[PDB]
C-alpha cells in the first residue's frame, strides 16, 4: 500500500533499504544508498518480488554513494515520511547542511546508539569500487549488516543514509552518511 523511508525494497541485488521518498512534478522517487543499488533495474515491496514498484534511475557511486529509483506503480503510496514502526511516522520536512556538533538520529537502530552527533563532514573512504567523499561520521551506529541506506535525521529535517558494511556497534563501531542534500540538488528533487 505504502513506501517510505525505512522500508526495504528487493531486487535482483539483493535488499536496500529506502532513504528517503522526493518528488519532482508529480513523479516520486526513492534516494537509496549506491553501493546496495549496484547493478540491478527493478525493484519489489515484497520478499517475493510480486510487487513491482520502480526502476533505477541513477548510480552515483563511487565518488558520491546514493542513488535514485523512480517509482513506476501508481497504486502504491510513496509519502515524504520516515517509517518509525508500530504504525507511526516520522514527516521529512527537508535536508540539513551537515555541520559537526549536530544531533543526528538512526530511526529504527536497536544498538542504544540510534542517537549522536556528528563527528566530522567531508570524509573519504576507499571502496574496493572506487573512492567515495563528502561523507559525514556519526557517532550513531546503526546494525552494519542491514544498515545500507537507512534515513538519519535530526527532528523533521533528513541529514543522510547510512552506508553498510564496518565493525559492530558493540566493538566501536562508526556509521558513515552519504548526506542527501547533494542528491536532491543534483536530480531536482524536494522532500514532500
Amino acid at each position: 500500500t505504502a513506501v517510505r523511508g525505512g522500508n526495504v525494497l528487493f531486487s535482483a541485488s539483493g535488499r536496500c533499504t529506502v532513504g528517503f521518498n522526493a518528488t519532482k512534478g508529480g513523479t516520486y522517487y526513492a534516494i537509496m544508498e549506491g553501493r546496495c543499488v549496484g547493478g540491478a533495474r527493478d525493484w519489489y515491496a515484497d520478499a517475493a518480488r510480486t510487487v513491482h514498484v520502480g526502476v533505477t534511475e541513477a548510480v552515483r557511486y563511487p565518488g558520491d554513494d546514493y542513488a535514485v529509483i523512480r517509482y513506476t506503480n501508481t497504486a502504491v503510496s510513496y509519502p515524504g515520511e520516515i517509517d518509525l514502526g508500530g504504525g507511526r511516522y516520522l514527516d521529512v520536512t527537508g535536508a540539513a547542511r551537515p555541520v559537526v556538533g549536530q544531533s543526528v538520529c538512526l530511526p529504527g537502530a536497536t544498538t542504544g546508539r540510534h542517537c549522536g552527533r556528528v563527528e566530522a563532514v567531508n570524509v573519504s573512504v576507499n571502496h574496493p569500487e572506487g573512492t567515495v567523499s563528502g561523507l559525514v561520521r556519526t557517532s550513531a551506529c546503526t546494525e552494519p549488516g542491514t544498515a545500507a541506506g537507512r534515513p538519519a535525521v535530526s527532528g523533521s529535517t533528513a541529514v543522510g543514509l547510512a552506508l553498510g558494511g564496518g565493525g559492530n556497534c558493540a566493538s566501536g563501531g562508526t556509521t558513515y552518511l552519504q548526506p542527501v542534500l547533494p542528491a536532491l540538488a543534483a536530480f531536482g528533487l524536494t522532500l514532500h
